[PDB]
RNA sequence: GGUCUAGAGGACAGAAACGGGUGUGCCAAUGGCCACUUUCCAGGUGGCAAAGCCCGUUGAGCUGAAGUGGCACCAGAA
């Protein structure tokens, strides 16, 4: 069962009696929901925080006012109660109520409606309650004196309205939501803390004072005004300052600092630190132990983790304007307040919704009605719904482009909402659960475990599957029953999505070629078949020689005002009294990126101080800036320029991820500009461009695993037969030494990875499609054919082409074009097949990755077959390498082993998600035998052997 | 055609006025004017109004016929 939430708007310009009456309605169930709430929150009489500690534990006196006034006013005068009956049944109750707040289970259905009627184990607690004369705990909102409408009378043996069965049911689910929050959000915290406690206890024992005098170099910062990226070249500052002395000029300590700027400016910053660091009071730091900042800077990042995580969650009462909480409704045959969908009861895409209660007003008096039929806006998404049966007008059929049978459907609840409309959910039912089948018949081959749905398979069950489905090549979605496919997708910054289709079929078949294939664990019959890879690329990937022009024009403005700033922020430091402000940034600024008419004028300033001083000159530059960001947000904010009419290939940015960095690089901008709610209009339009990639992008993958391509003009056409299981990549936080930094570094691509699954398990809900990631840790470095490991490269016709003559000094030879060449983000993919130097194996990068998911999803592939992390222990009198049990599968191989070694680059063998590092050394292993004849290798020297296999090569073809 | 395997939509560099509708947003797609926010910039706030918007109907245009919009959507909440 997959719910649709179909969010449509009314029109109510023809009688304005009914929107009145529907705007009342709105503050009426959201006074009554904050009624029936704030009742719960005191019978929680715990701490119930907020924003801080208001009414923090003060509802115990606060319900013992609200329940001695209840006493007095039903007539009860027989037995009181002591402080503690009312304390204890106040929480008893509020355990009853909401089974979420002690570890229970407890629905809302049975729950509501069991104790509305009677307040309005179980039975002592209600009748308990009932003995001191609180048989009326609630009176119900409608009929109160709350509500200033007339509601129908209440009929003669109903005990409430359904009103108010809606508002206190909604208050259930709203402290439901709330105990299971406030629980999670403990449990989370819990497990910070654990996180810096025991990784606090297992690198500081001896190195007690140096925490200590960390945190004095902290608070010597932040007074004056530590992380990993702001150490980068730590390393080469502690060598070549131990070659010095303590009382030495400091400028020998200054000279050292500008030396390791000229081998990489790429990887450096914070001059502030290490002069704060070459200081008389911060040198045991770096001497003492020439790793301890290195060690610090990743228990900062745990800090950094666990101050922007809380241990309780914030209360807030639902208000009818600040949190809103929406009137709900029932499909027709519920038993509260239910609503009709009508179709075309206006004209041919005209549709209404009848309300069967419901409120209207006209001066001042609000009154309850009945059948109230409200036209409503036209959509696309209601041009998918057709009714299926006028006797159920609940029964409904959706329309779906990527199936040609429409899946019956019927239709759930409706809420009235509004914006800071009515969402009618719509439950479509998939194909298989059509034919009384929970799970596909598929969904036994494959086991997803686990939240990212971990995909393992059954080999036992796999050669009866393709004996009972075979492949009879039906397209489209008609053909889930046929066959066995499996789609691994590889989610990337370039394209947006390489995909590659693998088919299981026994012995061999097929002008004349013979395709690519994948053995199988366990059936040595079948043999995963490649039937089909390509690029899904949405509208913005493509890189033509015009397209590049247009994106360097719309960015260069940008380059310079974002550089510009730059600057500024180096001039105010010069308007200072510390040395590195005033001293510092001044020897700095004593290659045309800037805006001429601005740079003219900087200099200008510059030249007249080199002669509050820099006060002035620091505010006359910053109006400059201020009649040049504004002649360009104007331009940006209201500026024409061509738009596609139509569909239109080669887009400039389209839905790329350059077009979402380009909308975050300008609010990065003015956020860092003007602090020298922020962009309501450009953070909603950012976020509304990243919702609508999440969205496509999960639709284009599951309409290829269908088999479904858009072609020109522009309609849907079944071209291929349906995978029946879409693999994507597992997502971790940590990353060592696999992803260039682009696809990683950058923040967010997680957001997408992250985006992206959870789209696609909602979207697939429908079709049947088993959403499934497999462990993708390397599946970039490594050959999928060969299994061998290698450099990533690229072709050429630059970013990456100036460096890489710099580390090579091939200034004097000359190249012909598409000479392969390793910039760490290569297009394509380079491997060595043999031990010959000279001869590769090329294929795509971001394809190579996929298929490399569909090999380790045959195989029952484990990290432990080439990554594994070892501790440095004394078996047997040696100092030997002891293994680290990171998974059961990891253990089961490497249980009794033991790593020893004679050089220390190679080891060989004699018989979570958390990493703490540099305690010892980590080593892995090519499968082909190519790299160090297969054996375990050390990660920085198997990495640098295979770069010196490739990339030694291809440039030893250069020069000569 | 050059280069690369996975042999596919292959892959990187190349080259030649009237009548209706305005669910939520994307696709070079971030609204304008005025007032105020101490003063110009960013951000915010309030007020104002005309429409901008697509879609349908042709005589326009020759890029006699053709074509002047494509795409996706599962909501909600601190």
């Amino acid at each position: 069962m997959a719910v649709k939430s179909i969010k449509v708007k009314l029109r109510l310009d023809d009688m304005p009696e009914i929107r009145a009456g529907l705007w009342k309605l709105h503050k009426e169930v959201n006074a009554g929901v904050r009624y029936y709430t704030e009742w719960l929150s005191l019978l929680r009489q715990e701490n119930l925080y907020r924003r801080c500690d208001k009414t923090a534990e003060e509802c115990k006196a606060e319900l013992l006012e609200r329940l001695r006034a209840r006493q007095v006013e039903n007539g009860h005068r027989g037995p009181a109660g002591s402080d503690d009956e009312l304390l204890q049944l106040a929480r008893q109750l509020y355990e009853l109520l909401v089974p979420q707040a002690i570890g229970a289970k407890g629905d809302a259905q049975q729950i509501a409606r069991k104790f509305l009627s009677p307040l309005a184990r179980t039975a002592d607690v209600l009748r308990a309650l009932a003995d001191f004369g609180l048989k009326p705990l609630m009176r119900v909102y409608t009929d109160s004196e709350m509500s200033s409408v007339e509601w129908k009378p209440l009929r003669k043996g109903q005990a409430v309205r359904t009103w108010d069965r809606d508002m206190f049911q909604q208050a259930i689910e709203r402290m439901m939501s709330w105990e299971s929050w406030n629980q999670r959000v403990g449990q989370e915290y819990a497990k910070l803390v654990e996180q810096k406690n025991r990784f606090e206890q297992k690198n500081f024992v001896g190195q007690e004072h140096l925490v200590h005098l960390v945190n004095q170099l902290q608070q010597d910062m932040k007074e004056a005004s530590v992380t990993g990226r702001a150490l980068r070249g730590s390393d080469k500052v502690f060598e070549k300052w131990g070659k010095l002395a303590p009382d030495a000029p400091f400028d020998l300590y200054d000279a050292e600092i500008k030396n390791v700027q000229r081998r990489n400016t790429r990887r450096f910053g914070s001059h502030d630190l290490f002069a704060k660091l070459a200081e008389p009071e911060y040198q045991a730091l770096w001497r003492e132990d020439a790793s301890f900042l290195t060690r610090y800077a990743v228990y900062n990042s745990i800090l950094r983790k666990l101050n922007h995580a809380k241990m309780f969650a914030t209360f807030t009462l639902p208000d009818a304007t600040a949190h809103p909480i929406w009137t709900r409704f029932d499909k027709l045959g519920g038993n509260l307040h239910q609503y009709t969908f009508l179709f075309n009861e206006f004209g041919e895409r005209r549709h209404a919704i009848r309300f069967h209660k419901l409120l209207k007003v006209e001066n001042g008096v609000a009154r309850e009605v009945d059948d109230v039929t409200v036209p409503i806006s036209m959509s696309e998404q209601l041009d998918n719904l057709l009714p299926r049966d006028p006797n159920e007008p609940i029964a409904l059929y959706f329309r779906d482009y990527g199936a040609e049978q429409h899946f019956t459907g019927e239709f759930g609840g409706a809420k009235i909402q509004c914006r800071r409309y009515l969402n009618v959910s719509v439950r479509v039912q998939s194909q298989s659960e059509a034919r009384g089948e929970r799970r596909p018949p598929y969904a036994a081959v494959f086991r997803l475990v686990g939240d990212n749905h971990r995909a393992f398979v059954h080999f036992d069950k796999l050669s009866d599957y393709l004996a009972e489905h075979p492949d009879d090549g039906k397209l489209g979605s008609e053909g889930l029953l046929s066959g066995l496919r499996v789609m691994s997708v590889d989610l990337g910054l370039r394209t947006s999505a390489s995909i590659s289709v693998f088919r299981v079929a026994r012995k061999d078949e097929l002008k004349g070629r013979v395709p690519f294939f994948f053995p199988i664990k366990g059936n040595d019959n079948l043999v995963a078949v490649h039937e089909r890879s390509q690029l899904l690329k949405l509208p913005g990937e493509t890189e033509s020689k015009d397209l590049r022009a247009i994106r360097e024009e719309r960015q260069r403005t940008l380059r310079q005002l974002r550089t510009q700033l730059a600057y500024l922020r180096l001039l105010v430091r010069c308007g200072s009294e510390d040395v590195g402000r005033r001293e510092r940034s001044w020897a700095k600024l004593i290659a045309n990126h800037m805006t001429p008419d601005w740079r003219e004028a900087f200099e200008n300033e510059l030249q007249k101080l080199k002669s509050d001083a820099v006060y002035e000159s620091v505010r006359r530059v910053w109006r400059h800036m201020g009649k040049q960001v504004r002649d360009w947000r104007k331009d940006v904010r209201s500026g024409e320029r061509p738009k596609i009419r139509g569909y239109a290939k080669d887009v400039v940015g389209g839905n790329s991820i350059e077009q979402i960095e380009y909308l975050e690089r300008q609010y990065k901008f003015l956020k860092s500009w003007s602090f020298f709610r922020f962009a309501i209009t450009l953070r909603e339009h950012i976020d509304h461009a990243k919702e609508d990639r999440l969205k496509k992008l999960a639709d284009r993958i599951i309409m290829e695993a269908l088999g479904y391509v858009y072609a020109l003009k522009g309609k849907w056409v079944a071209k291929y037969p349906p995978c029946q299981l879409i693999l994507l990549a597992e997502l971790s936080e940590y990353q060592f030494n696999n992803d260039r930094p682009p696809s990683e570094n950058n923040q967010l691509m997680q957001w997408s990875h992250r985006g992206v699954f959870q789209e696609l398990i909602n979207q697939a809900q429908v079709h049947d499609l088993l959403v499934g990631t497999m462990y993708a840790a390397f599946s970039s470095r490594f050959d999928a054919r060969t299994g061998a490991p290698g450099i990533r490269c690229r072709r050429v016709p630059p970013w990456w082409l100036n460096k890489f003559v710099v580390e090579h000094t091939l200034d004097a030879c000359p190249l012909r074009a598409d000479d392969l060449i390793p910039t760490g983000e290569g297009e394509i993919f380079v491997s060595p097949f043999s031990a010959e130097e000279g001869d590769f194996h090329q294929i795509h990068a971001d394809l190579n990755a996929a298929q490399n998911l569909q090999q380790r999803l045959w195989s029952d592939f484990d990290i432990s077959q080439i990554r594994l992390r070892c501790d440095w222990g004394e078996v047997d009198g040696e100092l030997v390498l002891i293994p680290r049990l990171t998974g059961k599968r990891t253990a089961d191989s490497y249980s009794n082993k033991v790593f020893y070694t004679n050089t220390g680059v190679t080891y060989y063998e004699r018989e979570e998600a958390d990493e703490a590092r540099e305690k010892s050394v980590v080593l892995m292993r090519d499968p082909s035998g190519i790299i160090n004849r297969g054996n375990w290798t050390r990660q920085k020297e198997f990495w640098s052997m295979v770069n010196q296999r490739i990339e030694g090569y291809l440039v030893k073809q250069i020069r000569s």
